[PDB]
DNA sequence: AAAAA
DNA sequence: TTTTTGA
DNA sequence: AAAAAC
């Protein structure tokens, strides 16, 4: 029988999850560790959701999770609990938890993360409504738009929206740069269905170092020009060929996507969250790498170049200590030949 | 929390 | 047992 | 001067 890899870049992951039962429940409990800050339970509860992802079939007996990796004792009795009656007691408490509950209604906020949901809730704030209309607080630009397009940003964008996006984006950014190569990443990427936002990867192969760099401005002074720029914030490039986000150029954007665009009212429009990276032509298949996700797909794709093959991995290049050289790339293909992997399609890494 | 060193 | 867990 | 954005 062929064994299951601990590593999710060794195992096919599609959005056919025929363990949700276990995973909702998994999930949630990373999620109370994630905000308890306790990384290593968050990490395992993690890893033992995502290798359920790819089972083929549904686990229905104790005898079923024989010989899966990454589920340990603690996870084992998460899964008998599930068999026993279809529920988590153990998921049910952190759902029922004050904590948890408003760490999940606060960072719901763009611009609103652990520390800020942390602190709001030491405060004794237990509503957004509360939030918002209170007078000592002070909010960060970032968290105004959050909480002026908040249901809006909750709602999530579906592939109609998505696919309007990118033709919005392609539209804008070849205008500008017409070699430009624009590839949507993420989720969308992978085969979803919905997103909490759209990303996109920029490339051009004859674009000079001014062309590359200004990009972006163009691009969004065009889109500011018409009124559709709600949010934006441009991250100038940190990369150094020679070797937390990456280093390369990007932009946050929330934008006005007029309902007349998707093709699938109220005001007529969406307000939606698009991050765009540009990124210099050599770099392209490590960034597109890196920024197809999922994230544990990242982490295990990362933690494998280091454990097993003694290499470097990021979504800028990779680097062999054994050799002492860095790997070149012309393609995401390319980059698992040099980790010694079978190629994982972008809609089988949803780990 | 699980697996490796 | 202690170390590692993605950059 | 942290925090947030992936
Ligand atoms: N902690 C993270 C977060 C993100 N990413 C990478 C892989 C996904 C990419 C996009 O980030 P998200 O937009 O948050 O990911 P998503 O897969 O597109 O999911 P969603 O469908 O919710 O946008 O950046 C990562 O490696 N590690
Ligand atoms: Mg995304
Ligand atoms: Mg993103
Ligand atoms: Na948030």
């Amino acid at each position: 029988v062929k064994k299951i890899s601990q590593y999710a870049c060794q195992r096919r992951t599609t959005l056919n999850n025929y363990n949700q039962l276990f995973t909702d429940a998994l999930d949630i409990l990373a999620e109370n560790d994630e905000l308890r800050e306790n990384e290593g339970s968050c990490l395992a509860f993690m890893r033992a959701s995502s290798v359920l992802k790819s089972l083929p079939f549904p686990i229905t007996s104790m005898k079923d999770t024989e010989g899966i990796p990454c589920l340990g004792d603690k996870v084992k009795s998460i899964i008998e609990g599930i068999i026993e009656d279809g529920e988590s007691s153990e998921a049910k408490a952190v759902l029922n938890d004050e904590r948890y509950k408003s760490f999940k209604l606060f960072t719901s906020v763009f611009g609103v993360g652990l520390k800020t949901a942390e602190k709001w809730f030491r405060m004794g704030f237990r509503t957004l409504s509360k939030i918002q209309s209170d007078k000592s607080l002070r909010f960060t630009q970032m968290q105004k738009a959050g909480f002026l397009y908040y249901e809006d940003l909750v709602s999530c964008v579906n592939r109609p929206e998505a696919e309007a996006v990118s033709m919005l984006v392609k539209e804008a950014v070849v205008t500008f740069l017409p070699d430009a190569l624009v590839t949507m990443t993420g989720g969308f990427r992978r085969g979803k269905m919905t997103g909490h936002d759209v990303d996109f990867l920029i490339t051009s192969p004859e674009a000079t170092e001014d062309e590359e760099q200004q990009l972006l401005h163009k691009v969004t002074d065009f889109w500011k020009q018409q009124g559709l720029l709600l949010y934006c914030d441009i991250l100038e490039s940190t990369f150094e060929k020679f070797k937390a986000l990456d280093h390369f150029q990007k932009c946050f954007l929330i934008l006005k996507l007029d309902h007349g665009r998707v093709h699938s009212e109220g005001k007529g429009w969406k307000a939606i969250r698009v991050d765009l990276v540009m990124c210099p032509y050599d770099r392209r298949a490590f960034a597109l790498l890196g920024w197809t996700g999922s994230r544990q797909f990242e982490r295990d794709l990362r933690r494998y170049a280091t454990h097993e093959r003694k290499m470097m991995l990021d979504n800028h290049a990779l680097y062999d200590r054994t050799k002492r050289v860095f790997l070149e790339a012309e393609s995401e293909e390319e980059i698992f030949a040099h980790l010694g992997l079978d190629y994982i399609e972008p809609w089988e890494r949803n780990a």
